């Protein structure tokens, strides 16, 4: 109906992780990560991605999950 901030705002992150998430599959990996990245002209390696993946998922299972990732969007 409509939106809201607080919980209702994450329901629209939730896009945002999207964009990243290029399998829909809820998960943001390294390639997923050095794609989207072509909308701001960037393109790192998978070593970096890697680093910045380890740098919000504090699990360490590799790739990135939308609370992992709302974490990041916190920061900027
Ligand atoms: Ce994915
Ligand atoms: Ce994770």
């Amino acid at each position: 109906m409509a939106d809201q901030l607080t919980e209702e705002q994450i329901a629209e992150f939730k896009e945002a992780f999207s964009l990243f998430d290029k399998d829909g599959d809820g998960t943001i990996t390294t390639k997923e990560l050095g794609t989207v990245m072509r909308s701001l002209g960037q393109n790192p390696t998978e070593a970096e991605l890697q680093d910045m993946i380890n740098e919000v998922d504090a699990d360490g299972n590799g790739t990135i999950d939308f609370p992992e990732f709302l974490t990041m969007m916190a920061r900027k």
